[PDB]
């Protein structure tokens, strides 16, 4: 049985259990996004913290769109170990993306980058981890809604 985690639907504030961990940002809520205003020249991040545990591979489903390229890693805090999951392409509209994460340590941040560094918004919601592989992955957010 996959454990899906959802971290956070509509967001008003940080996630319930999490701290941001990230620098040369500023966050705000608004349309149940979650809205990171990097600061130029920072190459700044969100840094989801989980307050408690961790996570172990599996998958991180979430709704994004942003100005420019967003890189997406996952840490393990305590062997001060950092992971590349992927590097996502600017969009106008939400898309959601659903991405496996192949670290071989278990991850207690997850972090969203404005890797190039120039200022652009991220916006994101609907943010969930599965144990199980993104392939596999059955949305149990899509599936609320049916």
């Amino acid at each position: 049985r996959a454990t899906y985690t959802v971290i956070f639907k509509n967001a008003s504030g940080l996630p319930n259990g999490y701290d941001n961990w990230g620098w040369g940002c500023t966050l705000s809520y608004y349309g149940g996004a979650m809205i990171i205003n990097p600061q130029e020249g920072k190459a700044g991040a969100v840094s989801l913290k989980r307050n408690s545990g961790s996570f172990r591979g599996g998958s991180l489903r979430f709704d994004m769109k942003n100005e420019g390229k967003v890189k997406i890693l996952v840490e393990n805090s305590e062997a001060d170990e950092k992971f590349e999951v992927e590097t996502i392409s600017p969009s106008d509209e939400y898309v959601t993306y659903i991405l496996d994460v192949d670290f071989d340590l278990p991850f207690d941040r997850i972090d969203f980058q404005d890797a190039p560094g120039n200022g652009d918004r991220i916006w994101i919601k609907n943010l969930v981890h599965s144990t199980g592989s993104a392939d596999d992955f059955v949305d149990p957010i899509n599936l609320e809604h049916h």
